[PDB]
DNA sequence: GGGCGCCG
DNA sequence: CGGCGCC
């Protein structure tokens, strides 16, 4: 029966091409958006310069409209027929460690399953081997009252090996969320400043510290600032591994990092992007003038994340408002 | 946006 | 050493 089936089909169709073959999220929103205007219609649509009329279509969908009527074919909507490497691709990459080159790569040596993974195990770096060995974990988000008790366990045995140490958890955590993705942790140290960049050793010793406590368990990257690694929460009879990001700031920049590390990421480049239009530059570590011939100078001076903002002509906003 | 670490 | 995956 239904007079525009026909075609809010073919529309549907089309959305999830452009929503999956490519990124094409605009188009796909105006897609689906549109068939569905056409379908709650009560009339036969005939021509796509009646369609038009409607809102949320406009010229291209009145096109596409076009080349559907005349004719069921749409040599492009006919294209689609290439299919299966895509849907798989992106599977993969959900993969800790798989980015969109290794997953390519792992699908034209035909491995393109969570099954097939774990059977060719032998083809992976470490930190997939990691993501994949925890997979099912890696995909829970953490729950607030979980990385309290984490902020508890990081937060003592920082001080154990010394309490001039400092440990902010920002990320979503410090945004306030429900649930966090992972645990993400600042840590500062004032014998660590902007002059000396060393002491690889602080993050170091931590590290091995809360490795030697249980509590990391894993180990994707150690640099002499960055950390990511797997931990987890005990008990008795368990608790599912978690990502966590440690990252040493020295003690003197601490605010940058701090906002950096809070995010969030589209916040921070809305923002970072912003300090551009307004001709300085802000990096974890520092804000500088960003210089005519477009060379950075010295830093500007921070005291709390308010410089900041004050800096970009920017009204200051909570963490729990930096969501974008 | 701006940057850290590891791959091979 | 680039480039990747990640933050
Ligand atoms: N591409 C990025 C990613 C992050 N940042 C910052 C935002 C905070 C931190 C990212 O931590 P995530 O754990 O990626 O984000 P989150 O806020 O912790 O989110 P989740 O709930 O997923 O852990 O790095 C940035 O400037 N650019
Ligand atoms: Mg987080
Ligand atoms: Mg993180």
């Amino acid at each position: 029966e239904t007079l525009n089936g026909g075609i809010t089909d073919m529309l549907v169709e089309l959305a999830n091409f452009e929503k999956n073959v490519s990124q094409a999220i605009h188009k796909y929103n105006a897609y689906r958006k549109a068939a569905s205007v056409i379908a709650k219609y009560p009339h036969k649509i005939k021509s796509g310069a009646e369609a038009k009329k409607l809102p949320g279509v406009g010229t291209k969908i009145a096109e596409k409209i076009d080349e559907f009527l005349a004719t069921g074919k749409l040599r492009k909507l006919e294209k689609i027929r290439q299919d299966d490497t895509s849907s798989s691709i992106n599977f993969l990459t959900r993969v800790t460690g798989i980015g969109p080159s290794a997953a390519r790569k792992l699908v034209d040596e035909g491995i393109k399953t969570l099954e097939d993974l774990r059977k060719n195990e032998d083809k992976l770096n470490h930190h997939q081997r990691i993501g994949l060995k925890y997979f099912e974990d890696f995909e829970k988000r953490i729950p607030r009252e979980e990385m309290l008790q984490m902020q508890d366990i990081v937060l003592n045995e920082v001080k154990k090996l010394d309490p001039e140490y400092i440990a902010t958890v920002c990320g979503s955590f410090r945004r306030g969320a429900e649930s966090s993705g992972d645990m993400d942790v600042l840590l500062t140290h004032p014998n660590f400043t902007s002059e000396s960049s060393k002491q690889p050793k602080l993050l170091h010793r931590v590290v091995e510290q809360l490795q030697k406590v249980r509590f990391i368990t894993d180990t994707l990257s150690k640099g002499e600032t960055k950390f990511m690694g797997v931990c987890q929460l005990p008990s008795e009879n368990e608790y599912p591994h978690r990502r966590i990001d440690i990252r040493l700031i020295p003690k003197d920049q601490y605010y940058c990092g701090v906002l950096y590390f809070t995010g969030s990421d589209i916040f921070n480049k809305n923002m970072r992007a912003h300090a551009l239009e307004k001709g300085f530059t802000i990096n974890e570590y520092t804000i500088r003038p960003l210089g005519v011939t477009g060379v950075a100078g010295e830093p500007l001076p921070v005291d709390s994340e308010q410089d900041i903002f004050d800096y970009i002509q920017w009204r200051y906003r909570e963490p729990k408002d930096r969501s974008e």
